[PDB]
């Protein structure tokens, strides 16, 4: 390809849902010092160093704060071509901006290890994560010029405004969530990322706040197809965020908007 960061076969939508894609993957512990509440978490990472360096993902993890809940997005993920990090904390550190610091931590910690830092381009970072997590993610993204996409999942934080925001953003909400309903949380964040690369807004039909924390084809395929865009510049994902799922019943999406 012209794009050098293109990892992978050519996608199909049956490629994007499948629990793993192309890569092989291995993993690595991280267990590390300090008091910002991100003492170990896990690397995962394609096995293979054929294709080159991968994009590095991290992730901040659910309400109740475990690497648990978002576990099953690290193999998954990684497996399509990526270096994703899932972070392990706790409740003492559920402001956004306590998990924005362990994001930037993640990254850092993946690039400077012995093991999966040379399989980083660090040019090509990335930030994810649930409710306060994905709140994180925004407020990460604001501040690291390096993350070049942002997938928040029903994300919850206090503060509205994006606009500080350049990475492409793709917010997953929803529809009945009860503790960040979209109506105050997601969607504002849709709303003011007037400066973000591209943004989209993908809400979950008939879902609340924790659809993220199991296994999600949507959150899943849409995932993997932004970062793929986004991360790696592959134009070859354009094809699944525009025009992007249809909406209702059998779609399992009742919003869909990208601007």
């Amino acid at each position: 390809a012209q794009n050098p960061h293109e990892r992978g076969p050519d996608p199909s939508n049956s490629y994007i849902e499948q629990a793993r894609g192309s890569y092989s993957v291995s993993q690595r512990s991280i267990s590390r010092l300090g008091s910002d509440g991100f003492r170990d978490g896990t690397m995962y990472y394609p096995t293979s160093t054929a294709d080159g360096r991968f994009g590095v993902v991290a992730i901040s993890p659910g309400y109740t704060a475990s690497e648990s809940t978002i576990a099953w997005l690290g193999p998954r993920l990684a497996s399509f071509g990526f270096v994703v990090v899932t972070i392990n904390t706790d409740s003492r550190y559920d402001q956004p901006r306590q998990r924005a610091t362990q994001l930037h931590a993640a990254l850092d910690h993946a690039i400077g290890d012995s093991v999966v830092g040379p399989r980083i381009d660090t040019s090509r970072q990335a930030v994810m994560g649930h409710s306060m997590g994905g709140g994180g993610a925004l407020q990460a993204a604001e501040e690291r010029d390096e993350i070049r996409a942002a997938v928040p999942l029903t994300p919850w934080n206090l503060k509205k405004g994006w606009s500080g925001v350049d990475a492409a953003t793709l917010v997953i909400g929803a529809e009945n969530d009860a503790i960040a309903p979209v109506r105050s949380h997601s969607i504002p964040f849709y709303e003011s990322l007037t400066n973000a690369e591209r943004r989209a807004y993908l809400e979950l039909r008939r879902e609340g706040h924790f659809a993220p924390n199991s296994s999600n084809t949507l959150i899943a395929k849409y995932s993997v197809s932004w970062l793929k865009r986004y991360v790696d510049n592959d134009l070859r994902y354009d094809q699944f965020i525009d025009p992007g799922p249809r909406t209702g019943i059998t779609t399992g999406v009742s919003d869909y908007r990208l601007g």
